[PDB]
């Protein structure tokens, strides 16, 4: 009896941390974070023991369409490495035929961020203008809805992206907050309202999230289909919600712990 | 191919008998924003289907004393319909006898004030008493307030459950026309899709204010074992992605308002 | 939602808004002349919307009762939603500002003398020296106010008179302060804004004058209900009508070409 | 964090470096009606604050070729400062990029003319020659004349474009220069605030004249989205009311006169 559940979970901020001293730590206590919590409380709620790992690949969970075969941390549930997956992974089609997905835990959608001083203040400022440039990640979700958006403003803006010179586009994250924080007022970066809410809260403290969100989106918890696990999951997130933990949660780990 | 048996419940701009109603008939008496939706899953689906109205006029809750689930839930668990398509909150309780599809539709507790008010906040309003306020006497809304230990919360509760007179109303419509004839002298807390959509209406004199005090959402709900379970919830998530329920919000809420814009 | 007829509340006070003499057989905004007839008609042109002209049920410019908390007349029916927009004779003051939205000024102002012709008397420090020749202001708002709370000696001095006065120096509405003016054989003389002052002047009987500089500064604004979406673009359209000229435009032909006096 | 970063210009009396500045520290090196009117802002909005001039001593507009905004307006939009508080003119082509208060000092175009000199007005000098008239040979005076519609306007622009010699100046120092030597025979037209300011200095021989021939306002500047709009806009229009605005003006242009 009592067999130690595999987590896996991914090493992003605020999620999941190295704690300062965690070279002199061991198992559990090397980490910290929202996520690092988030699981605390579903194990207590479940009953059950855990350790938590990181994923081998460092990726989230797409399936490569000449191969077949899934990454990240769905790859590791369908293939058999891990029992469930903890993490910053948005509740999407693809992935919820091949595993199960909790009710959300947390909600997010696209936004915009600005260098302090920047006259922009919406989506639809963006679009009626040219002098300062703005652009998304050069793969994924958020280049894709501007691309099929039928909305008029949106589709204004996909049409301007596609033929701005040089590229408005940039390969990583943490490109995108760099070139916003560097151009001078002259570059806007459309990215996922959660980051953009997390980035304001640190120091040099030179960004700014401004307009509401374009889309609606949420994270779920993940396990394979026909695991014991799958229910008591799903009923401790409602539960969680219900208490107000979830929220709690979401302000120790970007306003409590914020440097703004 | 047995036709698939849809309850959901007469409430604008969700479900709404047309004007012209007494010379139409079936699904065809009916428009909104939950028949719009009702139509696309079954379009993704391939399923025939009968809009049908709940007997009782209720959402889904048990009874303490006898343990019998009335509503929309009751009509699912007791097997006398086979898919819920309405306005119908996904809570613990609920989720432990029926099964939930991904939420189609967020929301989350907010303030009604008569334009003019001099209210921004929930925080505005537990420091005072010259503007009353209160909320619907059963519900999700008011089981928030009574469970809260946030300070600002608990202390708007205590502020309720002891106001003479009664803070508290009976119906949605009748909150609602507290606010109007109140002349700025009473508050309404309610869901913020309702507030929004009544915000749009003539005789255009209510405002919503203040962010979201929680967040939950609306799901399509099923019987547990139903084969309809697993094609629903991958309908809904294609829709979503699609741009669909987004577009049917902006039709019914902003399209089709009426105080101008 | 679709698009709805922009509804303006003003007043009719000449010659900012005033009826056609003609006006029975005319019909909808047609009806009305003046100032802010003229802006109204540009300000809808540069932000491309359609309007009804309205008159304020009450009569008054917007001031909050301070038992009851309620606001009255144009900015009474901003706040609670029985208008669109303001476009009118409205002074910017921080009370009005904490509730609607304004516009940059339209139109500057500031409180003046007003005497029969012939009366010795040519400034404010003149009168405060005096009291054969007796003085006073409106009994509520911006003009009264000025001298209650001033910290200047000159203007308290002509305060502590006007309060202690008998009978009242006081006038309870701009006409009859003017018609005071008019019959007092020399013997009264009247504090008022400036733009009305010189407006009376280039009127028919021609039998009134004003003297001296002016005591304060402020501004005429238009007013929107907070989070208006007509608020920006009517800020835009009011300083593109200020640097095109069409609000001095305005001023002259409604003051001094359409005068009636010396001239 | 904490400590809000004002923007200004170094422009006679708003802001000035007193004659003993190498041996004082910080805000105190400096005075004026800026300077005055900073403090009390900070105090109504409850901000502690530190006085910078502007990088490039310019005011605010932008390049037609590279898009680039100069001066105070730019150091807003590119995150180098919190709030613009100057002689700085509420415009079109600001106001659609930064936040302005309401007016906290009024002013319009004005003649200035030698002590003696016989003219009363703007169409006084339209009807004549043998006074010569300009302005500044670049900026919203000429702008002001070149596209004026106004008879008598048009008739003063067709003149100065065509007199000689040139009746236009590089500097505001040239001009006023300009009239001082011209024994009468030259009028300066330029801001009536600046107009009113050298009047009341030595050696006491310049006048101001006739009425405004336009008009326009000076105000507080803050980037879009700053939590500072809103406080200093009520701010500015308590102290109207209050009288402060006018008190202060008084101060620097007259009780601190020297005529």
């Amino acid at each position: 009896a009592n067999k130690t559940v595999v987590v896996t979970t991914i090493l992003e901020s605020p999620y999941v941390m190295m704690k300062k001293n965690h070279e002199m730590l061991e198992g559990n206590e090397r980490y910290e974070g929202y996520c690092v919590d988030l699981a605390a409380e579903i194990a207590k709620h479940c009953g059950f023991k855990y350790k938590l790992t990181i994923v081998g690949d460092g990726k989230y969970g797409a399936r490569d369409a000449d191969t077949k075969i899934w990454n990240g941390m769905v790859g590791e549930l369908v293939y058999g490495k891990a029992d469930i997956a903890i993490a910053p992974l948005t509740i999407t089609l693809v992935r919820e035929e091949v595993i199960d997905f909790s009710k959300p835990f947390m909600s997010l959608g696209i936004s915009i961020m600005i260098k302090k001083g920047t006259p922009i203040e919406s989506a639809e400022d963006l679009s009626k203008q040219t002098e300062i440039a703005y652009g998304t990640l050069d793969s994924g979700s958020t280049k894709e809805f501007f691309r099929r958006s039928k909305i008029a403003v949106f589709d204004k803006m996909w049409t301007y992206m596609r033929s701005a010179e040089p590229s408005v586009f940039v390969r990583t994250t943490a490109e995108g907050v760099a070139r916003v924080r560097k151009s001078k007022g002259k570059y806007a970066y459309l990215l996922e309202s959660t980051m953009n809410e997390y980035i304001e809260q640190r120091k040099p403290c030179d960004t700014m999230k401004v307009g509401g969100n374009l889309d609606s989106k949420g994270y779920g918890i993940a396990t394979p289909k026909g695991s014991s696990l799958g229910t008591p999951v799903n009923l401790a997130v409602l539960k969680l919600s219900e208490q107000g933990v979830l929220d709690k949660l979401k302000n120790k780990w970007w306003y409590d712990k914020g440097e703004c």
